[PDB]
RNA sequence: CAUGGUUGUCGUCAGCUCGUGUCGUGAGAUGUUGGGUUAAGUCCCGCAACGAGCGCAACCCUUAUUGUUAGUUGCCAUCAUU
């Protein structure tokens, strides 16, 4: 990845400057305009990191998901998660969908089931009310879960965008002892994450090049 | 005022709870709250909650229309007689 790429993708904005957090120091550059700009040969040096980073994850066969639920980042990361083959949630991140992944498990078989339904052809002899009811069931079952229906184990290596919206995400990484690889943003803490990116996180540009590299880097790992 | 069973009562009011998860040192909390909506914890939406159970509702009986099967001990229009 290129410096270049970073400013054409507004790799560099930070938020405001009274928002920011005095931990981000470490990587903020300038502050210009009164909104913190990034140092994007960290910020280089640091993707570089961590695109090695997800490649050993990747060599490793480990697995990967990848979190955001930002408006600007929900539809990038579904797109390269999918096309890295891991698992993704860009909706809404249920409370406990790792901690009580066991209890999540139990909704996925539900919508496995409501599956085979449709293929069996129950839907079809299905009196009408079941039918239309059990398909609104299917459709919020997807909605929150289709990302992550096919994920065989809790995932190796989580991939975030903004944790400081993630909140929930980031706690649920942390009890379960699992790396963090985050989007972090002026205003995010660095402590919480193991492979810190600092980046804007409300660019769509700067979302879809940072998600696409660590995609490629698991897709290159395998 | 040792009890089983049976019953009244709030009240057919819409509530009462648990599993896992999470928060809290702890009793506890969350869900069950909140925006709507309903007769209803009824339902949708959002939410560190995700589900589930007992309730609610539905399945049951009766009443209100009707087809078909049946036509006597019931009914009498078409007919004649009493
Ligand atoms: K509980
Ligand atoms: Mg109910």
């Amino acid at each position: 990845i290129s410096m270049k790429q970073l400013l054409e993708a507004g790799v560099h904005f930070g938020h405001q400057t009274r928002r920011w957090n005095p931990k981000m120091k470490k990587y903020i550059f300038t502050e210009r305009n009164g909104i913190y700009i990034i140092d994007l040969q960290k910020t280089v040096k640091l993707v570089d990191a961590a695109y090695d980073y997800m490649k050993n994850v990747a060599e490793e066969g480990g697995v990967a998901l990848f979190v955001g639920t930002k408006k600007q980042a929900q539809e990038a990361i579904k797109d390269e998660a999918i096309r890295a083959g891991q698992y993704y949630v860009n909706h809404r991140w249920l409370g406990g969908t790792l901690t009580n992944w066991d209890t999540i498990q139990k909704r996925i078989a539900r919508l496995k089931k409501i599956n085979a339904m449709e293929e069996d052809g129950t839907f079809e002899v299905l009196p009408k009310k079941e039918v239309a009811g059990l398909n609104k069931e299917r459709e919020r079952l997807e909605k929150f879960l289709g990302g992550i229906a096919d994920m065989p184990r809790i995932p190796d290596v989580m991939y975030i965008v903004d944790p400081r919206k993630e909140r929930i995400a980031v706690q649920e990484a942390h009890k379960l002892n699992i790396p963090i690889v985050a989007m972090v943003d002026t205003n995010c803490d660095p402590d919480e994450i193991d492979v810190v990116i600092p980046s804007n996180d409300d660019a769509i540009r700067a979302v879809k090049l940072i998600t696409a590299k660590m995609a490629d880097a698991f897709i290159e790992g395998n």
